[PDB]
């Protein structure tokens, strides 16, 4: 079907400038979708590149995480009718607050984990901001979905500061 | 006890036509629970009378989760002092939208699977009613049970629409 | 469609009211098949219903099972190319001796049991049939999956005798 | 450290004077948990002095359940950077209702059974504030886990009640 | 014991050619069970070329099953101390119905699974007549194990049949 | 009570002598049973005194089976409203062929598999009457059980057999 | 081989006489192991005509129990080279306070647990004195064994007390 | 019933004196389990409290074997008739040397695992001296509990030195 | 459809025999898979027929594995886009130095296993020659394959060899 | 930090002298910790060169518990503070009856295995004595550890001694 | 008897000399094989005597690993007709740069896993030069063995050397 697709692909753009206006639930979850898919790229590099094996390990999991949210809020939505990234270029575009660098693998183990814990704060805004629309847009399972993702970034991040010595308040 | 278990049923049914009314959370969902029931039966049937042995599989396994979602649900009403309706008469009374069909043997698998479609879209009025009815009655316990159960319909109802071939646009 | 469709069904009904005059297995077991259904609504309510939580998950067990047994025995007969009661409207038609009661939600514990005491001796009587006219039907598989269900029976019915403190030879 | 330990926890003391008449979550909660752990006491002496041997299993089931949710509960208000009783001190200030009694011993299984079901009312007066508390506070995650909590609670007394020969209402 | 072997074998050859004159159960599970081997390299030969991985995934399954059976049968044979075939040879002589062909591979996966909807009905004449003959014979054991048999080729002649979208009644 | 106990012994033991003579299947089970438990013992014995680790094993675990089978064929029989031997005096009794020897302790390990497979020949006899009777009674699920059990000492014997080096025909 | 066979017969039976008086711990062990295989068939027996289902699970579970400490016991003798008994007649001889009623399938579920409570009890006098000669003769695990077996007994006495409603203070 | 209990209750605190001082196992088992629930509290607190993810766990897997030898060695004693501490009231006067303290919570992680060091190597003072009254008394499947617990006590220790990057002696 | 089979076939069988020439891999193949087929049947025979029972379940499982590797090398070829024998005819033909022989359900267990030795033997002759081939033509996942089964001959050999209390040298 | 070291190890070299001259029981465990892991060599060897593939298995599954007794000593000893051999040297030093032989390799199965019932006869010298010392230092946990040795080594003397054809007795 | 021994015993030293000059895989083999076995010992007493519990449980693990390829590759060489290292006195012969030191039983941790890190870079030295051999040598299944070895130190290196905070380069 191949006139028909460009027209389709148009009319998702169109809805995708009139949705980020208004917020709506699926539109902010665009950015907290894009935010998994690429801490679960930046958890990656972590995972092989810090020195202890504890760590690598735990990080390594944490990846997986963001990943299994990502298709698990993904089902969510497209359950509930919306749309949903699914491109780096789209992710990129759409990514808030998180950043790459490629010289990360030769930094200590410790400055690692504290940038994991600065990102998983930016996370949280748009994360707890999904939860009140998909509220008032009376979507519950997508709701609920969130809030356990919302209570999972708080466990990682106490975990992380944990690690380094420090509280959820020294941050 | 012979004449005074017949004291208590005329005052179950006092009681069950003052909660339509306005409507309670507890009468809402004997509707939910009396079409999960009868669902179960059409399930049931097309389990045993489709032809694709993958389906037959895929529709006795969501069979077997509304009667898991019955004894859930029916659970947690009687834990907030309620009454679930308990017989073939009253789920008959209280059923709506969802209609059986001995014919039903003889449909091809597409004709099962959007009928199926249908019936679950239907499920879905009552369900989310009851979500609001039972935030309101402040049974907190019964609403996560309820939006679990939501949630399930609309997986279902997309995987069975992606069997057809159709987003669930479509429908 | 339709034409195709209701060709099949009246020839099904014509072929049925036969069969069931003579009596062939298959027509013998929509007696047992439709008891076994209405068997798991009445074990649902008092599943639920019954105030020992032990009684509770125990009768629960013999609806699963009761249901378990739907599903084998239909496969069974459909493996034979037989026909298989699939309705609301046909278990009600062909169910005998067993009786439901909206009012036994209120009945005690000892009392459910004992109604299921009856039941199931009830049951025997339609599928001791069922046994001898498989085996001259020859139709070996489902005599076989049907003995298993006497032998079911008749296991229930001394462990509900039993747990009333009384011996079978009492009923 | 020894006197910058002394200022923090005399910090504490004050925030937490304010938080308790203000009510914040993590007081009320103070209350809750405090509650979890006195029964978790009371339900360890019974677990070992109630007669029947099914009764025992039971009683320690629910027993570790306390401590399940107390862990559990105290993760998601740390989580969200408040503070939990962890001393014996700290339970009894802040216990509710709940009252030990060493002659408990002596008991009959029904009066232990009994005392329980009070109990558990009891405790959920606080839960269900503490429920409508974190909502206000926006604390999602701790939320969620208070309402598991008010369900299993409701579940228990229930199926106190049950073994006992009673519904609900009667209490 | 090189002459003793010899002598040992000729008597074997006259015991067999006397025993498939009058049917033992023995002698027509030699045939029965030459099919299940030579099914099994038909059921190797489509679960390799198949195209569809699902068909593979269930042909393997049953290619296996038929082994199973073979080992299962000839040890309920050989405990009754009966002689089971047991070389390409003898598979080849007493095999019946069920033909290979090498140009399989370049069929259609529809067209081998109706080859072994007419295969399993083929072994099935054969199965049945040495139920009876093992009943006759009073192999009480044998019986059942060969029965089993009889119910598994009508379930899986049901399946494949099924998966072509035809109803059993159309074989 | 104790009267009621007495003359309901005095009764049983009226019905099993007439019982006995007419061989009710029931009765010939006695012996099937009592050979059971005194087989165990035999069992118990060679699997204790025995050289070989891997005999002593293999002749435990037929031991533990002679025993699940006196568990699952005296649940048969009382399902069935028979009664059952139940205790040394009465397995003493109605026990025929095999024999106990505390010298046996002193055998060769060969002399003891000897001993077995003479010993389960023998209680064939019994256990083929008994399924006769149990076909002839109409007793279905106990008739299927004591199959089973005759397939085991016919897999028993020929595996015995074996590890002395010997084709069954030999015995 | 009969001839030296009944010589070490002899012997054996020279040794016990003096090992009786002596008291050595396998003699003492011997009326242990008597008691238990003895136990076990009135066990096995309660476990079938008892009348509460979930009693017949518990005493049958038991009479497991019994049987795995006959075995490992045993062993652990044998491996000390002392001898055991192994056969009917030698248990009747050297158990002491069971016997065994064929009149016990009549009596109430309440006086099968008094029954136990003492019979475990007169099982613990032997228990205890082969603990005590077991450490004496330096049969370091042969005792660990026996100390197990004598926790195992108190076990089961406060249980089937706490089932009949009563401490173990009562008895 | 209520001063059939109240002066079971006397008769109790009366034989408790007199216990105490020609110290019984079960008296000086008193403190030992109140030792054990009180470190439950503390490992509790540092559980939650601590810094170290990993540490967390641990001490968590550490307060729970602690609740399980409250239990298993409970129940040793009342198997052996003895009584035991069942109330936060009872815990407080009997145990010794271990101090809880809400300000542990702002404690350093390695001043935390000293501080149990120090709790371990006090509880075992009381462990030691519980282990040979249990001896003389002849409790031996209550000794055989104590010495389990005793060496489980010197494993903590050393884990938790090590962790410390201390051997045992440093201690 | 029918024509085009045919010549398909008929091209298949000119390739066939080109490639027999240079020897490709997947010809070479065709012996090794061959020779896996008929070895299977021949472990087969004896699996059954063989004297020790511990002999028969080692041959039994040997069987497995001889069909496990014919379904992982099949699917190797086939993903490297060769063709595979897959029918008696074509085991026949290609198949090297195994022979079957009817009379081997006579021969002595020894004579068995010292057959199977020198079968594996053979086999290893075409499997060396295959392993070379796959690496000249860059097959790399289908030349490890391969490996694993040369790996595995030998290891057969080995343990048969010392089943017969004879070192591999001896052959 | 290399002279710090060498102190150490002279104030370990002469304490050990002391302890090894009166015994303790650390210094006698030295003697059985060596005759383990020697033991743990001969055993590899054996499990290696035997000629048996089960008598392999068995040997090597024997050298495994000897290595996990090591460690399990190992720990049990430093637990209670003692000092542990750990190298090549000392195990030599140590090592007592045990005695090397690389033309064992040679041997024939029965003399492997004869070989291991006079080892395990003469580990058991030292054992004996490292438990009556345990217990005489009051090291209690340790004692138990040590009886469990003592009871493996009983058990695989017979379990050889029988794979031999021969009795404990004939040792 | 004795005597054939030293003359096989001869053979192999003389064959041993042979092959150690023009290396064979086999006697290349010898070295790996006795390095694993030292390793071993070394991981083993650091193992038991490291202070940090998490580098203990590791450490262990690792002397597993050595262990288990100890037999894997002893048993791939012996299917490959090869002599394999067996006693104390051959491994000491055959073993370069590992040395084991009973002073370090009072290293830090770091220096006993920089002396890990070092001991397995020599490992490879010997492992790579085994690949090479055995692939010249067409002893296929080896070769694949051996290259999972070097694989694993490797592993083991880079893991060791990230848990000093040090990248592998480093080393």
């Amino acid at each position: 079907t191949k006139l028909m697709i460009d027209e389709k692909y148009a009319k998702e753009l169109d809805k995708a400038e009139i949705d980020h206006h208004k917020p709506t639930a699926g539109a902010m979850l665009g950015h907290v979708l894009s935010n998994l898919f690429i801490e679960n790229i930046r958890l990656t590099q972590a995972g092989i590149y810090a020195k202890s094996p504890v760590k690598c390990e735990y990080l390594r999991e944490i990846a997986q995480r963001e990943v299994e949210y990502f298709f698990k809020i993904s089902d969510l939505l497209l359950d509930e009718n919306e749309i949903v990234p699914s491109t780096t270029e789209e992710f990129l575009k759409y990514h808030k607050f998180i950043t790459e660098d490629p010289k990360a693998k030769y930094w200590t183990d410790e400055d690692l984990l504290e940038s994991f814990i600065v990102d998983f704060q930016a996370q949280n805004m748009f994360i707890t901001r999904a939860i009140k629309l998909a509220n008032k847009e009376e979507k519950f399972a997508l709701a609920a979905g969130v809030v356990e993702l919302y209570g999972y970034n708080l466990q990682v991040i106490r975990n992380l500061a944990g690690d380094l010595g420090k509280s959820v308040a020294d941050f």
